[PDB]
C-alpha cells in the first residue's frame, strides 16, 4: 500500500527535510544498548535530509563507518490536524532503518531504495514531537544489494560507493480517517479508443465514490461511481516516446481526494522488435546513479532536471534505474516527458560458489520477492516503465542459480502480466543458465576495456561474434545494457589511448558497429551516464570514469559523437 | 675496451645525430628477407636521432610495432682523416642492431642500454658512406628485461613501455693507429694523502708512455712513466657526496692522447651504516627513467640538467638508475654535481615458474653476466657509482633461483671488490631465497597502495613489521627502494582518496615513520621521480603517475613536504 502522497483540498503534505541533529555509533550497535532514543541524542552534528551523511563532513572515519548512525528532529502537528488520519512517510532510508517517535519504536524497514510509512495517528501529540531514526549500512547475504561482513570489515562486488543516509524526502501527511488506500490502472487500445482498467481500494468499500478520467486540458472525458470499472476514452491521446500524454483518474472518496496521474499506452514483444504502441522503440541511453557531489545519492531536483534537459540533448530516448529503484520524483519525470525506463531491483552483487545455503539461498530469495512486490506497488502505475529487471550481472553460470530465478520471475510475471522481464548478464553466454527465462536478453560487455584493453581494431569482432551467440541461444531480441571505457576530462593523446577522450569515441563508435550489423538488437545503453563515485580502488581514479559526462554534468568529446548518432536515429 | 670518446689534439669525434631516413617492416623480418640493406631505403619518413619512434608519428600501427625497423643516413670521411684508425660507436640501440656500412653488415649488437662499437678503418670509404641499422625490439627469456612472443603479440612483466629506437648519440670518431684502449683506476686513502692505483692498456704495449695526475686547475700532481703503476696524491680533494671532487688521469702515447676523470672516495660497509670518506650516508632519492614526452627514452641533456637541479632543489643526494643503464652522459653529471648511484643491470622483469628450463635459464644467465661485464667496463671508474643492483623484483621465492644468483652474485664481485652488490626484493620475506647473496637488502614495498589501498593507518604498522622482518631474516642494513602512489595532478579532496595529491603526501609520510623507527635502514628512495610512460593497463592513467614530479618536470604537493624532510635531514 503506497500512493505517493499528494496536496488538495482534502490531505495535506508536511515535509520534514532540512538539517537534522546527527552522531555516529562509536562500537557496533551502541546507540541500541544505550538507548540513545529514549533522550534527545546529545553530542551531535548538523546533517542535512535528504542526503548521504558520508561526503558532507572532512572526517575520514564518518566516510567509512560501518553499522549505525542516528538522526533527530522536531516535529509539530497542528491543532487543525486533530481528527485527521496522520503517516509519517519514508521515500528511503539506506540501509536498514528504525522509526522513533518520542522514544518509543514505531516501525522499521529492511532496504535502502523504497519507500515505507508508519500511521501515527494515536501517537503523534498534538504541538511538538521527537522523531529519531536510527540508519544502518550493513549489507549481509540476505540484503539487496548482496554483501557481506568480515573481521568489522564490509565486504561487497558491486561497483559504486556503498552511501549511507536519508536519501530521500521525509513527509508526514494527513488524510481522512476514511480514504482512498490503493489504485491500479491497466490501459488496452482498440484503434482510435483507449480503455482504461481501474481499481480503487477504500477502507470502507460500501461507501460513494466518484471517479472522473479528466485529459491534459483537466475536461472531463468519462465518469463512473463503481470502484473497480472498465472505461473507454474515445479517440485517446496515447502517451509516446518523446511525446507524453498523462490523463488524470480524479477520485472524489467520502471526504477524501486522490488524483493519479497515468497514461494510455501499449507494449508487445515481437521476435525482434519492441513495440510501444505498435511502432518499434529502439532504446537509446545509459544505465544511471543516484550520485553526484556533496550529497552522495540523496535527492536533487534541479540535478534532476539538468539531466534530462543532457538526455534531450544527446537524443537519448530511455535510461535504466541501475542498480536499484530511483527516487518517484525521477519517475514521475520520465512519465511527463515521455521518457521510457527500465526498472531494476537492487538484486546486484550475486557474482565475485555465490548461490549456496550459507550465501544468497532461500533467504535471499524471499527477501527478492519481497522487494518486487514493494517495487511493483510504487510504479505500477507509471507509464515510462516498459520493462523490469530482476537482477544485474549475478553469477548465473552456478547451476543453483537456475532455480533461484525461476522463482524470481515466476513471482513478477504473477504480479505484473503485461511488462516483459530481464535482467543483465556478465557471465559467458555458453555458460548462462538463466536467460531463458527472460523475454528480453540484456548484456553488459566491455570489449576493448574488460576485455582486449586499447585493442580498438578487436572491438567490433568481438562484439559482431558475441551478440550473435547470444541470439542464436536464446532467440530472444537482445539490448547491450553496459558499454564504455573509463575517461579522464582533459586526457588527450594521438594516437589515442586507454583514458584519453579520444579512445572513448573510437570505443564506443566500433561497438556500435558491430550492433548496427545485428537485426536482433533492441537497444544501446552506454556505460556510463555520469562519472561517479565507487568503492576504492586501483582501477578506479576517484570513483567511476565512463562517464560521458562529468560528474558536474558537462560533457567529454564522445558526447557530441554519441548524439550525431542518436540525433538522426 | 669502452672508453668513452674524447676531442683532443690527437682523437677527433664527428657526431652523426639529427634526421635519418627511416621505415619499419610491414612483415616480420622483411627488410632482412627482401635485403632492403643492399640499396638505400625507399618510402621512408623522418626519424630524429636520438629519440624512440613511437611517440613521434602519429600512427598507431608504428607506435605499437612488433619487430624490425630501419634507419639510415650518410656520413662523410675527410680527407684529413686519411690515416686515422676510424670507429663507428653507437651509445645504445634499442633492443637488438644489425649495422650494415654502404650495404655490407658490419657488426651486430643484443642489448638495448649499453654501447658498442665497430672499427671501420679499413671499410669506410673517404668522402660519403651509406649507414643503416636495423632495429629490433622484440624480447625473449634469454633478453634483459626479459620477455617473450605469443601468438605475434609481445609479452613481459616489466612496468615501464617497451620504447625501441636509438636512444643515445652515434658518434665516428678517429683515433691514431697506436693508441690506448683501456684505463682501470682504484683509489685508497690515508689520513690525508690519496694513493691511486692504475692501470693502462694498450695497442703496442713495448713503447714509452707518460702519465700525469691533474687537480681542476690542471696542476700536474702526480707524475709516472710506469704503464701500471701507484701514485701518490698528498692533501687529496676527496670525491664527496654534494661536494664532487675529479683528479684527471692524462695519458701520452706516441701520438695518442687521452683523458680521464676519476675521483678519489673511499666506500665501506657496517652493519647498520653505508661509509663513503669514513662518514655515513643515508640515502636520499628515487629510482628514475629515462623518459620524457616526446622522444621517448631518447637522451635529452637540457632535461637532465633540469633533474640534477630537481634533485638538488628537493634536497636528494642520490638515485638509482632504474631498471637499465642510463647514458654515460648522466653518468658523467652524476660525477660532476656530487650525486651517488646505484647502478643497475636490466635484470627486470624475471616475474608473473619462471626459473626453468624453458624460460630463464643457462642461457639468460650467461647474458646476465655479460651484460655485467660490459656494465662495469664502461662504469668502473666513475666515483659516483657505489653499488651494483644487479636485478629488479625476481621471482625471487622459487628454489631455483638461489643457485642462478649465486652464480651472477659470484660473478659481479670477480670483476668488482670494493663495490657492496644488491639486489631489489617484491617476494615475501619467508619466501626469499637469494638476498643472502648481497651487502645490502633493498625491498619494493607499497603499503598504502598494492597493499591495504586507502587505509593510511595501517601503513606505518605494515611497514615497520616488514623492515623487522628483513633485518631479522639477514642481519644487513636495509633500503628501501621503491614505495609511493599514483597520483593524478589536481586531483584534491577532503578527506583524502587514492589518487589524490593530499594522499601521495600522507601515504609516504606514514612510510618514512616507520623507516624512522628501524636504526638499520640507510635509504629511502621514494618511486617514482617522474611520471613516465607504461604498457597499456587498466591500473595506468596514461602511464605510472606516481612521479613526486610531473613528466613535464613540476612537482605535485607531495613534493613540498618531502623537499622539508629531507633538506633538513
Ligand atoms: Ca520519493
Ligand atoms: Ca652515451
Amino acid at each position: 500500500d503506497m500512493l505517493f502522497p499528494v496536496d488538495n483540498e482534502a490531505r495535506q503534505i508536511k515535509e520534514l527535510n532540512g538539517i537534522w541533529k546527527f552522531k555516529r555509533d562509536n562500537y557496533y550497535k551502541q546507540g541500541f544498548e544505550e538507548k540513545w532514543f529514549e533522550k534527545p541524542l546529545e553530542d551531535v552534528i548538523d546533517m542535512p535530509v535528504p542526503s548521504s551523511y558520508n561526503d558532507i563532513t572532512t572526517d575520514q572515519e564518518l566516510r567509512d563507518h560501518v553499522g549505525w548512525v542516528w538522526y533527530e528532529r522536531k516535529f509539530a502537528v497542528p491543532r487543525l490536524w486533530k481528527d485527521q488520519r496522520l503517516v509519517l512517510r519514508f521515500g528511503s532510508v539506506t540501509h536498514h532503518a528504525v522509526i522513533y517517535l518520542n522514544g518509543k519504536e514505531i516501525t522499521r524497514h529492511k532496504g535502502g531504495f523504497l519507500p515505507f510509512e508508519a500511521d501515527v495517528t494515536e501517537m503523534a501529540n498534538e504541538g511538538e514531537n521527537r522523531l529519531t531514526v536510527a540508519v544502518g549500512n550493513i549489507l549481509e547475504w540476505d540484503c539487496l544489494p548482496v554483501g557481506h561482513i568480515e573481521y568489522m570489515e564490509q565486504k561487497f562486488d558491486f561497483d559504486f560507493f556503498n552511501y549511507s543516509g536519508i536519501h530521500r524526502p521525509v513527509r508526514l501527511y494527513c488524510t481522512p480517517k476514511e480514504y482512498i488506500e490503493d489504485i491500479s490502472v491497466r490501459t488496452t487500445v482498440d484503434d482510435k479508443d483507449g480503455m482504461v482498467h481501474y481499481e480503487i481500494k477504500t477502507n470502507a468499500e460500501e461507501k460513494f465514490i466518484k471517479v472522473y478520467i479528466r485529459d491534459e486540458k483537466n475536461q472531463v472525458v468519462a465518469e463512473s461511481n463503481e470502484m473497480k470499472d472498465m472505461v473507454l476514452v474515445k479517440d485517446a491521446q496515447l502517451w509516446q516516446p518523446g511525446s507524453a500524454y498523462l490523463y488524470k483518474l480524479d477520485i472524489y472518496f467520502g471526504q477524501d481526494h486522490y488524483t493519479l496521474p497515468f497514461g494510455i499506452r501499449t507494449i508487445q514483444l515481437t521476435e525482434k522488435q519492441f513495440l510501444i504502441n505498435g511502432k518499434p522503440f529502439y532504446f537509446k541511453g545509459f544505465g544511471k546513479h543516484e550520485d553526484s557531489d556533496i550529497r552522495g545519492k540523496g535527492l536533487d531536483e534541479a540535478l534532476n532536471v539538468r539531466d534530462c534537459e543532457l538526455l534531450k540533448w544527446i537524443g537519448a530516448n530511455s535510461f535504466r534505474t541501475s542498480h536499484y529503484p530511483y527516487a518517484e520524483e525521477m519517475m514521475q519525470m520520465a512519465d511527463q516527458k515521455g521518457i521510457v525506463v527500465i526498472d531494476e531491483v537492487p538484486a546486484v552483487g550475486m557474482n565475485f560458489g555465490i548461490f549456496t545455503e550459507d550465501k544468497v539461498n532461500e533467504k535471499t530469495l524471499a527477501y527478492h520477492k519481497q522487494v518486487l512486490k514493494e517495487l511493483y506497488q510504487r510504479d505500477k502505475n507509471h507509464p515510462c516503465v516498459v520493462m523490469w529487471s530482476i537482477t544485474n550481472e549475478p553469477h548465473s553460470s552456478e547451476e543453483a542459480s537456475r532455480n533461484y530465478f525461476e522463482e524470481v520471475t515466476k513471482y513478477i510475471r504473477k504480479l505484473d502480466s503485461e511488462r516483459p522481464i530481464t535482467g543483465t548478464m556478465n557471465v559467458d553466454v555458453e555458460e548462462d543458465k538463466i536467460s531463458q527465462f527472460f523475454d528480453v536478453v540484456c548484456i553488459n560487455r566491455y570489449f576493448g576495456w574488460y576485455v582486449g584493453a586499447g585493442k580498438i581494431e578487436r572491438i567490433y569482432p568481438s562484439l559482431k561474434t558475441d551478440l550473435i551467440k547470444w541470439h542464436e541461444k536464446y532467440g530472444k531480441p537482445v539490448i547491450v545494457t553496459e558499454y564504455g571505457a573509463d575517461t579522464i576530462a582533459g586526457l588527450h593523446k594521438l594516437p589515442e589511448v586507454i583514458f584519453s577522450e579520444e579512445y572513448q569515441k573510437r570505443c564506443i563508435e566500433e561497438n556500435n558497429k558491430a550492433m548496427d550489423e545485428c537485426d536482433f538488437v533492441i537497444g544501446e545503453h552506454i556505460w556510463a551516464f555520469a562519472d561517479f563515485m565507487t568503492a576504492f580502488g586501483l582501477k578506479r581514479v576517484d570513483g567511476n570514469k565512463k562517464g560521458i559526462f562529468t560528474r558536474e554534468r558537462q560533457p567529454k568529446t564522445a558526447a557530441f559523437a554519441i548524439r550525431e548518432r542518436w540525433r538522426k536515429m
